[PDB]
């Protein structure tokens, strides 16, 4: 039924399964060691992203959809990378990178041994990076969320979950099935998207960062939260991330799409901050 | 965003906070003890079930739950499907309260006996989770999502149906193919929704069926051993789970009956609701 | 070595061949006159057109033609479809003939009178027959698979006939027909149940009819033009549904639409399809 | 929808569409401009498309055919791909171009009641010949070899075509081969050997020498099989010379192991070009 293309597949008798990583409701993902997947018979570490017991199908169509756009994008330092994916005999089995520390959210959760500054910028700056490189390829990821940013082993972040993806190069869906609270206003209420409500969604992303993982518009219902936005009650700066950023910050929030800063414009402004830290 | 429903709305107030039952992927409910509802206007406290979004939410998610209290006023009251006790519309985050089912779900409440239950005990929630469904689908609805893991046996075990936000108002056409199928689970899903877009009023029978399939081996999970993928390619083909051990004939062809190919022909839920009546009545 | 059929049986000194007409992929026709194969016209020649295997021949099609052979026998003789006048089957050569229309297959005749002169009123008139012939099939509780605009013949003098039976098959006691998947089969012209769920029945070739009004309608136009097989699929799932033919009247567009209804249980069965098209066939003139 | 592999596919923008260039009725192929190719010129090709009538079964058949031309390689006897669209939109397979069509119509417009003369006729057995040849050794038989299937290159370069029914190597259905260049041995017990081509090569040779006639005149398909079934073979046609004659004999021994192999027959043919 699924084609494979020749380049991506692998053998799934050459894979070897591990203690599953996470059992999620969006997937189902088991850590495992695939040998020889360059051949140099390196038996590589790599988590597997499945489909669970029960599967929505839009759930399989995603996942489908999220290994192509993985083909699409090049190889980038900070977006996990697709080494191999597997469309055999078996029930589909998609190969990813192995990121050693976890999401983004969970990983500075636990450091509430210490995280100083210099860091953080350094975690920020890496994702402006990676959504550079995917502005150039004319990827959207529609996410951008510190929880499904994957920060690798010796602390190189990450981003994932590129199931959501779409080629952009405004109406194939209303822009549900995403969270409200990394939404920007112009896709919750006008269903369309665009490089910039990533960068909104960036926005909210920095202050997971800067947050130490804390979540987004506290005390606030998502129900409460579509009036605020219309009137412009934006979230106040945390406490660790320098005055600043918060302009920067706080601009990449915008009533207007226009007016929010594109990802060329962020890592430029970003590159300096790191320099003088 | 909310209107007023002046029976509906059930102050916040009123209803007390309580321990969560459960923490759903979709959604969030928890416990309460409802002050104000009145089974006879007694003002007591009763307890209750109340389902709300948990902050980090799907944009769906928000319209789903907005949908399911808007599907169940219009259901009504049926003694085998869930109650629509409250909503908390009017103020702050949507709070929509259901009864409360002791027993709990009926896919855990059988994986828990495999307790004593009798042959019949079985065939009774299959004859009820029937009935229900009889006056959900004469009530012009599709429910869309049939499934054990959906019916709620009630303490003194009267089966009730749920999640109701699913199904949509099929009255006066029958759902095109609108859907770009992310609406349910393939393994209990009907051929027509999975490949043509069509859901009908069959489509739940075909659903049903696999209902009857995971009451029947208790509680069971279908199509097992076979992966979500490779499931698409034998439906053409045809091949089917097989009857569960334990199962009379007449259940089972009864179950290879909901499984028909053809919607138009599969067995109407008058039907099933009549069968099960005299399949019922022997002992 | 067939079994012989003594009532199908036409000797073959009787029969001497004709210049052949066209050639299909299910192997050729050949203009033949039979001396009185037509009973109470006996003793008469009356021409007739004989299925013979083609000279390079599909195993497939010897197969075919056996198959074909013995719808003939059961649908029964109708005006509006295409009769078994008798048949060869001993030893020799098979030629199996059937009924010689002289304008030939429908799609094309039309093809012929794009501004010939064709009224309106005999486009409809045409979908009538059509539609009489579908229901005595629906009647005999068979189901053409394979009903397009191309393979009905048209006789001299118009009285429109079907043909391309190969594919057909009966449903006396199971009306799916399930187990056939994928064989042989037009993708434009195929119902959106069998192509998918791969379960044919009347409503399913109701959708077929739907689309043969249109390819019919606007002289023989290829069905769903522009739109490529491979990607006709996806548009299916989404609704997509062609256009009303710029001739058609609003009354026979609905009509259409109707009969391309996503579920079957929803679209008009023959009957009705007759039904209707009566009246707006009486309101012609 | 398909998997695209790279050193095969060949952008769309690149191929303008062209025109029609004769007809099938499983499947339909129309001449074009193919930009490229390592020429990096603009040359003419025949690309191969799903047709209207597109049959379910037929895009499955499109495949097989596009996998079974990918592994063969390259040969100067054999129509071999050119590249083909593949992911992007409408699938389209490219094939080599041939210029005078089918070889059987060539042979037939070239019937007196610059003709090729007798060398010509044997030239084209060679040519078909050492082309069995490159597809012998490919563990691959084509299993349906007859003179329409053949194609004609203009300049006369002869080209074995419409490679669908091969499979590189008896459980097929055997439905779909013709029975008069069928093999006995294939035919009746459905087995099917890469020698088992020489009974269609010997078929084949009929066609050339009677400069396309058909082979077995006068005797139907249905009555065939039982010719076959005892002892019985296709006559020497007139204008081959007797040597020929004893080569398709040999070419349609009663068992497989008999028949002349592909090396022996273009052995044996060049010897005759030669002398
Ligand atoms: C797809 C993928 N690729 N790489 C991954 C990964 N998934 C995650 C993950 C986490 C939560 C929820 C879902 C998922 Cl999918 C992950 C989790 N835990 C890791 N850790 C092991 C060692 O110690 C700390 C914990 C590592 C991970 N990395
Ligand atoms: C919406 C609703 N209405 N009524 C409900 C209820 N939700 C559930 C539930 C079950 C499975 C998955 C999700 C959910 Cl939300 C529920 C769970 N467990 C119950 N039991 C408490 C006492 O101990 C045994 C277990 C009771 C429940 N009742
Ligand atoms: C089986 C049969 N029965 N009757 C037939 C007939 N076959 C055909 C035919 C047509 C299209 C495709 C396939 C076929 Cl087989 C036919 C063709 N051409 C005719 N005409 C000759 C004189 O010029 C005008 C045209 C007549 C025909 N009649
Ligand atoms: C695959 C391929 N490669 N090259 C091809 C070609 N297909 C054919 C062809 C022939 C018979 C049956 C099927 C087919 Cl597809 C072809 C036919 N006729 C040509 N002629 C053009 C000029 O006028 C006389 C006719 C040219 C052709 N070229
Ligand atoms: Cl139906």
């Amino acid at each position: 039924e699924l084609p494979e293309d020749p380049k991506w597949e692998f053998p799934r008798d050459k894979l070897t399964l591990g203690k599953p990583l996470g059992e999620g409701c969006f997937g189902q993902v088991v850590m495992a060691e695939a040998v020889g997947i360059d051949k140099p018979k390196e038996a590589v570490t790599v988590a597997v992203k499945m489909l669970k017991d029960d599967a929505t199908e839009k759930d399989l169509s995603d996942l489908v959809s999220e290994m192509e756009m993985m083909k699409m994008i090049g190889k980038h330092k900070n977006i996990i990378n697709l080494l191999g994916a597997c469309t055999q005999d078996g029930p589909l089995y998609v190969i990813v990178e192995y990121a050693s520390k976890g999401n983004l959210r969970e990983y500075l959760r636990a450091r509430r041994e210490q995280m100083t500054f210099k860091d953080l910028v350094s975690c920020t700056y890496q994702l402006a990076r990676g959504m550079e490189y995917l502005a150039s390829q004319k990827c959207i990821h529609r996410d951008l969320a510190a929880r499904n940013v994957l920060v690798t082993e010796n602390n190189v972040m990450k981003i994932a979950d590129f199931g959501l993806a779409r080629d952009i190069n405004y109406k194939k869906t209303t822009n549900g099935r995403l969270p409200v609270k990394w939404m920007a206003p112009e896709a919750l209420f006008d269903r369309v998207y665009t490089h910039q409500s990533d960068v909104w969604s960036f926005g909210v992303l920095m202050w997971e960062i800067f947050t130490l993982g804390g979540s987004p518009y506290p005390g606030i219902p998502v129900e409460e939260l579509f009036k605020l936005l219309k009137e412009g009650h934006r979230m106040d700066k945390p406490a660790n991330c320098t005055n600043e950023l918060y302009m920067m910050m706080r601009d990449c929030w915008h009533a207007v799409p226009s007016q929010r800063p594109t990802f060329k414009q962020l890592v430029e402004d970003l590159d300096r901050i790191l320099t003088l830290t």
